[PDB]
């Protein structure tokens, strides 16, 4: 099965309103930069972003020139002429609209509350999808929590119902409408809905994990934002999942959630796989086409794991664009984020950057020894490891933010497509390294085990293993006269074949 | 409020059937041994044991001569003439009838199963209570398992309703019929129903914790069976409560259930107090009027924390009564348990025993250097610390097993009564020692704290403290934009 390659196409309202394909000062990345070759390398383009308005309906930013919006979407859908598998999805939400402190957050929370609000919202998603010619719905609510999850799940199920009927109504069996969401790629936000992952993913074609932004100026120690595996020399984090409302015992929580742990892509993927009912085929690994930068870093380890003096505030609080040679940073008024395209130019221009590689995390980084700068990002090399991981772990594919950040040659996207589909690319011998793997085991993903059937009336000693009602259980203390599962003395440690 | 002093009066069926108050060889502890003085020192006598039969009703052992049983019970209730506050409770169950592998275990499981079985069972308890003249019902099922807990709770609620009705019908406002249970005093059995402690205790006047038997020949290292506080040099145990079906987070489980921990009386009491809805006034601390002995122990620490060669089987699988000087052990064919009465006589018989004191656990122990014997027991001295603890922790009182094991002068019972009620006893400066205290903290025993009100819309850094819905909460990580109780990033750490 072909691996998904889901690229975001993000275009701000002002750019849609002033859309032009011949003025990069107005529209840096027009749809025309998505060439037929690039179109063929993609399976999905997530057009972003639509939002949920106060009427609790999926809607374009009210300030959008609708005609221009249609034209931009048309340009993307026309790309399907180059690739019959391509879907132009549209994404609702995103960090700015939907984070807790985002302007539209209330609308996401309220839209999913009742059968009526969910029906109204779901219908609007499909209406928007059909009206503009999109091929599916992607929701990027970052992130529902608490009592919002059940409503969110129901809204997803509703949209799913509507999309499946729409596929029939339109005779779209050859390219059915799809439903996806951007999911957290780090334990902190993931903990908000982790316990219900199975229900959330059930109605989805894919859950695209934001397995990046795992480091940034909001953290006191510089680090790789998307390490595939962990570097023991790097910072570790509190495993927030152990605090999720799972109802598991101390032993189960401990087995599943080692803490502190290495905040890596592997950790997020394995954390999803520890949950029963979450198919690897639906998990899409997100990768960033941009780097995050810090200033004030110390030397010695190329800027890695150092204190720094980078403001973490959003928006960037100053006018000091200190990322040497980053012109797009000036444009976006923030020296803390830079497209791979821009980083590559910085590397090519005598700006003082040194490209280094961490072979544990399998990710690159730039170190500016002169001005004490550190940039964590991904490139075609880190993508080899991530692509092999995607194939080895049987994940659904890769997602990335965003198309305009690839270099002009579209090397990152070409690299992803190559690693998955090129007959002449062979990563069979690519060494995945000795970086730290996430080793948690969830009661939902226990290994197959074999043990003598439990015998009622038997008094078991501590450490005894028995098979019973589909699982192999182990006693946690002795003089056990209870049947496994009937009390607290037994721990499910394996599945019976 | 006067502290409860609940003493078990245990009489096996054959003794009831051959009841006599003038021949110790037949009935070692007849009711007449409970003098007016002892009757006044007790607030409750738990007559034991009745059982739950296959008809799923509370009932006497089928072999019991009912006429003699009525007579024994009447002698006990006649004791109320000496103490207007005295209640003669009857206990249903006990270890042998009700433990998982006990003869009547299934009847307990089955009796609490349905509304109809609970109703029938509840009715039978009250009927038995009224027919024989008891003052309350005590149930000693050791112990309902997770799946049987809801039924057990419902049965207790049903008995509570019937007793409260009976109290009104009998004009017993001055001495209401009561309902109590013997509760586990160790984390392992406690873990079976721990998560629903509040529901279990709600219908009870008291939960009598069997805060003893925390050591025995069933364990590989000798230890005190009822240490008040812990001795770091003593064994420690897995804290089974962290595996109870509480639904708590890892931080909550961890802060409540340090593991391993010292299996002590203090631990059991604090574990109950950590549960919200469990009032200290209903918690009764059990104390043993007997000791447990081990053989094959090494010297060095007076027999404490030593490997041993004591059989763990029940009943004792041999006729070798190696507890030197223990005649009662011969009478009972088991050298691993000796009444305080017998131990006292063993100590003053020059049988080679030394009485030692562990000042951390605040409990005495006997060491027989010549034969390598170790005995853990309680006496009037250990009761000082326990009584002070009961007062300090505002517990309901004390329970003990069993009256027949106190010495003839009833010193253990007199001591307990003295420590709680004597005008001339002053334990204000009693040194509670430096033994290990159980430090777990749970929902029911959160410290009083203050913190700025939580403000929706605010982003909190890691470690931030706020008050919300009457509790003080702390963030476990940073950039917290959600509210305490809606976000798993908050830990309830204090109240008010
Ligand atoms: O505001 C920004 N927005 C992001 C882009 C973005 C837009 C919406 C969204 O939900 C998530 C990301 C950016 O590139 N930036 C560059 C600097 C400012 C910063
Ligand atoms: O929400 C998103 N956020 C970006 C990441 C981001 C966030 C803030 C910022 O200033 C710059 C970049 C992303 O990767 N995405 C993929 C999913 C939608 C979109
Ligand atoms: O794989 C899927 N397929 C659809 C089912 C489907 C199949 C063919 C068709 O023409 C239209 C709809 C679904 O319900 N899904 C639920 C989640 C996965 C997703
Ligand atoms: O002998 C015991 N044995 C120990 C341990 C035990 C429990 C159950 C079992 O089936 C066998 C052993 C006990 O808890 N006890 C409670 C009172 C008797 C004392
Ligand atoms: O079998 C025993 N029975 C206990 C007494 C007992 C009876 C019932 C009950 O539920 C709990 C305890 C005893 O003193 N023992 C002395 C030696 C034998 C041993
Ligand atoms: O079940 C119980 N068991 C005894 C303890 C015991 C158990 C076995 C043994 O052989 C000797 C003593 C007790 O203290 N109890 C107080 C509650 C009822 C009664
Ligand atoms: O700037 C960031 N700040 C961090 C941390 C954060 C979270 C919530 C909040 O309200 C403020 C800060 C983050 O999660 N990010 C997600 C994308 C932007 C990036």
């Amino acid at each position: 099965t072909r691996k998904a390659v889901i690229g975001y196409y993000f275009i701000p309202t002002n750019q849609i309103n002033n859309y032009t394909e011949t003025d990069t000062s107005v529209v840096p990345f027009p749809v025309s930069n998505i060439t037929p070759a690039k179109a063929k390398q993609l399976t999905h383009i997530n057009f972003s972003f639509l939002d949920i308005n106060s009427n609790l309906e999926c809607a374009w930013d009210p300030a959008t020139n609708d005609a221009k919006a249609r034209d931009v979407v048309n340009r993307l859908t026309a790309l399907k002429a180059h690739n019959p598998s391509l879907r132009i999805m549209f994404s609702i939400g995103g960090w700015y609209y939907s984070n807790d402190l985002g302007v539209s957050h209330a609308n996401y929370v309220n839209a999913v509350k009742t059968p009526a609000s969910r029906a109204k919202f779901a219908q609007s998603c499909v209406r928007i999808m059909k009206d503009y010619g999109f091929d599916g719905v992607d929701i990027d609510w970052e992130y529902p929590q608490a009592a919002e999850v059940d409503g969110f799940i129901a809204a997803l199920q509703e949209i799913r119902t509507l999309l499946n009927q729409q596929t029939i109504t339109d005779g779209r069996q050859a390219l059915p409408y799809q439903l996806t969401i951007a999911g957290a790629g780090g334990a902190f936000f993931l903990s908000r809905y982790y316990s219900k992952l199975a229900q959330i993913v059930a109605p989805l074609d894919y859950i695209n994990l934001m397995t990046y932004d795992l480091a940034g100026p909001w953290e006191k120690v510089t680090n790789h934002q998307a390490a595939l595996f962990g570097d023991a020399a790097g910072p570790t984090f509190y495993n927030a999942l152990r605090e999720a409302n799972l109802g598991w015992s101390w032993e189960e929580l401990t087995r599943a959630f080692p803490s502190p742990f290495s905040l890596t892509v592997d950790a997020a993927v394995q954390q999803h796989l520890m949950m029963e009912g979450v198919p690897s085929a639906k998990i899409v690994m997100g990768v960033p086409f941009y780097g995050r930068a810090f200033k004030g870093v110390s030397g010695g380890n190329g800027g890695q794991y150092s204190s720094h003096s980078t403001p973490g505030e959003d928006p960037y609080p100053s006018t000091d664009y200190w990322l040497v040679g980053c012109e797009e940073c000036v444009r976006d008024k923030d020296p803390r984020i830079a497209s791979y395209r821009q980083l590559e130019q910085m590397l090519q221009g005598n700006y003082g950057y040194q490209r280094l590689w961490n072979d544990k995390t399998k990710t690159p980084y730039l170190y500016h020894a002169q001005n004490g700068l550190f940039v964590t990002y991904d490139d075609a090399e880190s993508f080899k490891y991530k692509a092999k991981y995607i194939k080895q772990q049987q994940l659904g594919g890769v997602m990335f933010w965003h198309l305009g950040q690839d270099n002009r040659n579209g090397d990152l996207l070409a690299a992803l497509d190559r690693y998955f589909n090129a007959a002449d690319y062979d990563d069979s011998q690519l060494d995945m390294g000795t970086g730290l793997r996430y080793t948690g085991v969830g009661p939902g993903n226990l290994p197959i085990m074999t043990a003598p059937a439990y015998v009622p009336g038997t008094t078991y000693a501590q450490g005894a293993l028995v098979s019973y009602q589909g699982y192999v259980w182990q006693t946690k203390w002795g003089y056990i006269t209870s049947a496994p599962g009937s009390d607290s003395a037994w721990l499910k440690v394996g599945r019976v074949a």
